């Protein structure tokens, strides 16, 4: 087994992984019941994983939040770098859209009452995540990994991508999943907080209708429908509360001069306690 500061992990209790990152199931030392995920370098892409490690180090030591990640403790190192997470016995979002298929609305307003207060202080902070999506969303129940969905605690994660961005100035650096990520940056321009704001209407219209809402074989053809298409009609449901209409409306605009910008995200009625 593997020891980082007062924890240990075993590799093949692999619990996540990206192109750039591996995380395994790890534990206190002492205590055995605490639980905690050990973030490591991918060897496939060593010396970018490093570097996107020590800086997801940096971005998470000042985000500080009940609905991000927690970071116990880190490792770095000149060869190695290492990250002490808090784990989450619920699993990201996109296992549990495999198996719900799709989320009530409740449920759905829950959540994204959780990730609004966290993306308050990242806003606050002048901070961009520029890597939303569902597996980047974690669960977390306290009454039992399978207990009320109402008592969900939301958790977002992998912040090696994140970036200060100065409120007069905008960014220009590709990253993401394509699926996820705003026109703007797809289509190689500028872009500002509001690209994340697109992200997330993305997820919601996901755990809303279990589908994205603008499908595509590929990435380059995605980028070509959102070139070919100045205007973009999202297809909302019937059933669709008014509230949660509007809310998907305006995050999902093509133009980010146009998209809901944060402090209307932050008080949308959608959000009000019902
Ligand atoms: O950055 C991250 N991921 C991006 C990339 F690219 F590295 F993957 C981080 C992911 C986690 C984390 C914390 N808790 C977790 N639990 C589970 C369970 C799986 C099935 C059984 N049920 C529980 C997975 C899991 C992952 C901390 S950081």
């Amino acid at each position: 087994t593997e020891t980082v500061g007062k924890f240990e992990f075993s590799r093949k209790d692999l619990i996540g992984h990206g192109a750039f990152a591996v995380v395994f199931k790890g534990r206190h030392r002492a205590a055995h019941d605490l639980e905690v995920a050990v973030k490591c370098i991918n060897k496939k892409n060593l010396a970018k994983s490093q570097t996107l490690l020590g800086k997801e180090i940096k971005i998470l030591k000042e985000l500080k939040h009940e609905n991000i990640v927690a970071l116990y403790d880190f490792q770095e190192m000149a060869n190695s770098v290492y990250l002490v997470m808090e784990y989450c016995n619920g699993g990201d979002l996109a296992d549990y859209l495999h198996a719900m298929r799709t989320l009530s609305e409740d449920t759905i307003r829950l959540f994204l009452q959780q990730i609004a207060g966290a993306m308050r202080l990242l806003h606050s902070k002048g901070i961009i995540h520029r890597d939303l999506k569902p597996q980047n969303i974690l669960l977390s129940n306290p009454a039992g990994r399978r207990a009320n969905p109402n008592s969900i605690r939301v958790k977002i994660a992998d912040f090696g991508f994140a970036r200060y961005l100065q409120s007069n100035m905008m960014a220009a650096t590709l990253c993401g999943s394509p699926m996820y990520m705003a026109p703007e940056v797809i289509m190689s321009q500028h872009y500002d907080g509001k690209a994340d704001l697109w992200s997330i209407g993305t997820i919601v219209y996901q755990c809303l209708t279990g589908k994205a809402p603008f499908q595509a074989s590929s990435p380059q053809d995605l980028r070509l429908f959102y070139e070919k298409n100045k205007t973009l009609v999202p297809t909302i449901p019937r059933e669709t509360s008014a509230p949660l209409r509007q809310l998907l409306l305006a995050l999902l605009q093509r133009n980010h001069k146009d998209r809901m910008d944060f402090d209307e995200f932050f008080h949308h009625p959608f959000l009000d306690a019902s």
